[PDB]
RNA sequence: GGCCCGGGGCGGUUCGAUUCCGCCCUGGGCCACG
């Protein structure tokens, strides 16, 4: 029931078993004999050749070298070429360049062009530091790895492991920089403690300093923030996490949260409760992945957020989710309705000039003088949220991101009420309402 | 594709816009460990 007591049946969760190593150990070797009867210079790195890889995600590395001289173009054709000759099942997958993924023996492989140089300096794609890190941390690594386990199960638990945009939380690469630094899981979560929004760590000067953002400095490129994609709310998250951790040990801690659906009907009485405005944003979701997509449902969100707030509707919070089919953009807002007139501020009494042109405009109700300057009464075009999103959706589409705008220009609609319970949401308006239990 | 910083043009809204809402060009930087 205690720290120690804790992390040893938690090992049991993030180790992969012998079966699920085996497994690894002939599609290596495997590999090795296919990659080596072709003679190719080549370098397995990532998690798997350095055993930090965590239980369940057995994924293998193999990056292809190739000379400085060699043209962008011939990295992708020699590197499909190769690819395709050495994999049961292949396909075509791309990043920053593209590259190959494919099945060896049963388990996963990545094959990666890049550019075997010396000094992380030169470097001409951001693949071609892989190989750089790899070799810095090898050996400083070894002996720790079921730390660095510890850590992306501890973080992957609670939805913060992945660096990607849908996740924003901790590479894989930045916990085992972690490790180095602090030694073991516990130092680093009794740390983690402290840690604030202008933290730097520099593992290389085996420093930590105050900076303007959290920033942990890359060994092999001191301009490189190894956390450039961790949110702040997500580093947030990490840290009181860690201060609940040392607080009251848990295997919990290690096991994902269970979903736990709603029936839509306690859904339908909280709302009734809170007697907020709830609705969505429902659209085509683009063929487009998840780092493009989500960066946008964010954009498309906030955009619509800070109209809501601008207008008046006091929005409480913003949420979204993706399917394979569509996607949805969730509101929360204090005010139903609000009355049709306004009051918009004019010039003050003494300014003859734009006290003249501020009353040349007909309206309806005829200004007055208020604490010495003039004010009027003027007409709103919507009075609920709903009304105003459809007119912001319509008329602002080009605003909310390149393709999820271009989907919503082409069609989306307002829901709300009981047909909203029946879309594939609540779980993200659960999380967005606070819903407890 | 998203974010930050900078130029050159416009539309709308406003008594009043560099300063709100947006649209064209356009330079550089950064992110999605890789």
């Amino acid at each position: 029931m205690k720290v120690e007591e804790i992390l040893e049946k938690a090992l049991e969760l993030v180790i992969p078993d012998e079966e699920e190593v085996r497994k690894g150990r002939e599609a290596e070797e495997e590999l090795r004999r296919r990659l080596d009867e072709l003679g190719v210079e080549y370098v397995f790195v990532g998690s798997y050749a350095r055993n930090t890889w965590l239980k369940g995600s057995l994924e293998i590395d193999v990056f292809l070298l190739f000379p400085e001289e060699f043209s962008k173009e011939e990295l992708r054709e020699r590197g499909l070429e190769i690819g395709k000759a050495v994999l049961d099942s292949y396909e075509i997958r791309y990043a920053e360049h593209p590259y190959v993924h494919g099945v060896v023996k049963g388990v996963e492989v990545d094959v990666v062009p890049c550019y075997k140089l010396k000094e992380p300096k030169n470097i001409k794609s951001a693949v071609d530091r892989t190989p750089f890190h790899h070799k810095w941390l090898e050996g400083r690594i070894k002996g720790k790895e079921n730390e660095v386990r510890l850590l992306k199960g501890f973080l992957k638990a609670n939805g913060i492991y992945g660096a990607e945009y849908k996740v924003r939380g901790f590479s894989g690469y930045l916990c085992e920089l972690l490790i180095v630094f602090y030694g073991s899981f516990l130092e680093t979560v009794k740390n983690a403690r402290r840690w604030t929004r202008r933290t730097v760590i520099d593992v290389a000067k085996g420093e930590v300093r105050k900076g303007e953002e959290f920033f942990v400095v890359d060994p092999v490129d001191e301009k490189r923030n190894v956390a450039a994609n961790l949110s702040l709310d997500n580093l947030a998250r990490f840290v009181h996490l860690c201060r609940e951790f040392m607080e009251a040990p848990s295997l919990g801690f290690f096991k994902p949260k269970h979903p736990l659906e709603i029936e839509p009907e306690r859904l339908r009485k909280i709302v009734e409760e809170r007697g907020t405005a709830v609705f969505a944003v429902k659209f085509r979701k683009p063929d487009i992945v998840d780092d493009n997509l989500y960066p946008q449902l964010e954009r498309a969100s906030r955009k619509i957020f800070e109209f809501l707030e601008r207008e008046n509707f006091m929005p409480l919070r913003s949420a979204f989710k993706a399917s394979e089919e569509f996607c949805y953009l969730l509101f929360e807002c204090q005010i139903k309705e609000i009355s049709r007139v306004f009051r918009r501020m004019g010039p003050q009494f003494e300014d003859e000039r734009n006290v003249k042109k501020f009353l040349s405009r007909n309206r309806a109700f005829r200004p007055f003088i208020e604490n010495g300057r003039w004010w009027a009464f003027e007409m709103r075009k919507f009075t609920t949220p709903e009304e105003g999103v459809r007119s912001y959706a319509s008329t602002h589409w080009h605003t909310l991101g390149k393709n999820v705008g271009e989907s919503i220009r082409e069609y989306f609609e307002i829901i709300s009420g009981e047909k909203l319970f029946k879309e594939p949401v609540t779980a993200e308006l659960c999380e967005m309402m606070g819903v407890k239990d």
